[PDB]
């Protein structure tokens, strides 16, 4: 939708705004700014979570994964809000956001690759890494969830590389 | 106008090798480098200005944009030369470039809005986080012109929100 | 068709420079091992894609293959740099030399044939191979120099074709 789409696109112009508004209130010791902008970034995270979910099941796989990266975003600046507050509360909060990525990019990826369409399949495996790289930021001892993250990168790579 | 077009193209090419060279002479000690890099880095940044401004003249809000994202990435890479080479007085040149991408890009930003065009309103707020980080850079102890950034970004943001 | 191929190799790029990391976080320098050694691979694939395209005269697809070479050993040169490894780091300078050889050849034949976007991109992979080679040679003040004077002077004849 021409609605979504564009709450999108306003979506990250907060996340990358809440990036450096972090910086600034980091290097004057802004802790209350700094707990102001992770809830920006919490904020964002949850309604790019509504619309990824909406997007999915409604069908809309291409809606999915743009929210999703936004999410993802989202997650990553809150994981660097959480390292410049050397909040733990805050670590565990952009962990959960990138389990709850992950579970859902996996899910579009399945489903790209079982319909056959390469690069809506190729885009959420993009994501994944990036999911990656905010799981070893936040919670870098947690093997499991990054096994995971490893093992179905790797088993539907190899899949995509049949089809080709 | 597609020959402005590619010579942004071209403009955004000096500034990345810029950056690089910067590194390279940073290393080996070579301040007569580290001096050519930096005035080449300042003759893109008038160059992108003029461009700018022209085009913005012309009714091209497309075109000025493009132009003011190559002022700050020569800002940023004028920065960076700075802050290596140890130059308060570069760093006040970057400084100076940032803060009149920044009143250019407001211009635009309403004067799209006003005209109905989202989509290059949010282009140049994507600009203007980019100029925050710029002044992070250059001057952060500038409280007031970081704090100036924050409240047009809130309040352009917020009526584009009123769109959807 | 290698569009789709070179996407699949510029994900195994990304997800090589993760999962180094996770493997340097555990202490594992088996992975770390086998993660060089799939982006030696990806590498080598590139170049053979570069290749054949370029003996098509595509050269829009040869640029996106050495796109893909100059990220893969750039990867490498990452894992070399953080482990302190010599030999890798070499490994990854042959790739951005080889990357740099071919991306200036396709440069000049674009400048001459007035194809000026595909110049521009030749171009910014040679940036990006310049930053590979701050990476793993940074002694090497001839390689740099040279490919200082190749940019300055081909951009010099695109600002006078634009």
């Amino acid at each position: 939708e021409g609605s979504d789409d564009l709450l999108l696109k306003l979506l990250e112009l907060l996340v990358e705004q809440a990036r450096v508004s972090a910086e600034f209130a980091r290097r004057q010791g802004d802790e209350k700014m700094l707990e102001e902008v992770a809830r920006k970034a919490e904020e964002v995270a949850r309604k790019a979570e509504e619309i990824a979910r909406k997007a999915r099941k409604e069908g809309n796989l291409e809606l999915a994964l743009k929210a999703l990266e936004i999410l993802v975003r989202a997650a990553h600046v809150l994981a660097e809000i959480a390292r410049e507050r050397g909040n733990e509360e805050l670590l565990k909060k952009a962990w959960k956001l990138a389990k709850e990525a992950l579970r859902q990019v996996k899910e579009i990826a399945e489903q790209a690759q079982k319909e056959g369409n390469l690069e809506l399949a190729i885009i959420a495996l993009h994501i994944s890494v990036r999911i990656a790289e905010v799981l070893l930021e936040t919670r870098p001892d947690d093997r499991e969830e990054i096994r995971k993250q490893q093992e179905e990168f790797e088993e539907l790579i190899k899949r995509l590389e049949k089809q080709v």
